[PDB]
């Protein structure tokens, strides 16, 4: 059996490095009965397209950024809310709280959640001095999701969505001067050529998820199914591992390259916390009882 797996990120990206090992694990564990071809850097499907591609079984498996789908259902927005889970442990616990509801929602559309891994803690790339939220008014902001567009609007920035595959170009032509993302993305797009500061706000840790079409899964023999699930579990473990481990490497490498890595003032964090509380209120209202259940489970961990 041959499957195709689109990802929106380049070969050098930590999630794709992990996906590369994952496809090798599926081959090895399934004894070669399942071969997955990776289509990287949005070459086959682009970020906004991948969930629909797997839903229709155009690709049997695919990697998405959960928060790209925040407008479709509140469950997708959760790991993009600022100042709710601001480290790897809190992020993993938020994930565990979210997971049953993510799986339920995906199941309603004929998909399975294979594994999910957090991007590194999100900071602000800017050329400006930002000591408080007001210092962000009027920023030419690059969003990578609906939620990150909302955050921009809430700080008075002016966002435009640009996928990572188009980010280097958007910076090089000056359409955007600032954004929130990881040291990972900053490094991989050589953001240091155009933008000189990264405020290490660790505001959230958004996850990617590898989704599988249920019908495609069901067509496989039991051993091959189990090989895929085991490869999936190994991928989750390794992905969280590599995400956290490389985070310090990217920050120090960005510094090597002339970027100022700056811890946020208490004032900047408090202002963004206020934005976060507003967004969580809004989210609870959209999400209803399921939102409350998720937040309760997260707060119990
Ligand atoms: O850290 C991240 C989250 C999504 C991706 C991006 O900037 O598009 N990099």
């Amino acid at each position: 059996t041959k499957w195709d797996l689109p990802t929106a990120y380049p070969a050098s990206n930590l999630h794709v490095e992990n996906l590369t090992q994952f496809v090798k694990d599926v081959d090895s564990l399934s004894g070669g009965k399942l071969k997955i071809t990776l289509h990287n850097n949005a070459s086959l499907y682009k970020a906004p397209e991948i969930k629909r591609a797997v839903q229709g079984n155009q690709a049997q498996i695919g990697e998405i950024l959960l928060t790209n789908f925040a407008n479709e259902d509140p469950v997708y927005e959760l790991d993009g809310l600022p100042f709710l889970a601001t480290g790897y442990d809190a992020s993993f616990k938020l994930y565990q709280a979210q997971k049953p509801f993510l799986e339920k929602k995906l199941a309603s559309q004929g998909m399975m959640l294979l594994y999910s891994v957090a991007w590194p803690p999100q900071g602000i790339f800017a050329n400006r001095d930002i000591k408080q939220v007001s210092d962000m008014k009027g920023l030419k902001w690059r969003a990578y999701s609906p939620v990150t567009a909302k955050i921009a609007e809430l700080v008075g920035a002016q966002p435009v969505t640009v996928q990572q595959a188009e980010l280097a170009q958007a910076m090089a032509t000056g359409v955007i001067d600032s954004y929130m993302s990881s040291g990972s993305t900053g490094f991989d797009t050589k953001t240091y050529e155009y933008i000189k500061k990264f405020y290490d706000t660790e505001a959230w840790l958004p996850k990617n998820a590898v989704l599988v079409n249920k019908k495609a899964f069901d067509a496989l023999d039991p051993a091959t199914q189990q090989a895929l699930k085991k490869a999936g579990a190994q991928a989750e473990e390794r992905g969280w591992k590599l995400s956290q481990e490389k985070n310090s490497w990217y920050k120090e490498q960005l510094a090597k390259n002339g970027m100022a890595i700056i811890a946020p003032t208490a004032e900047l964090k408090s202002g963004l916390t206020e934005v976060g509380k507003r967004m969580l209120d809004d989210w609870l209202k959209k999400a209803g009882a399921d939102g409350q259940a998720m937040i309760d489970a997260y707060r119990k961990q």
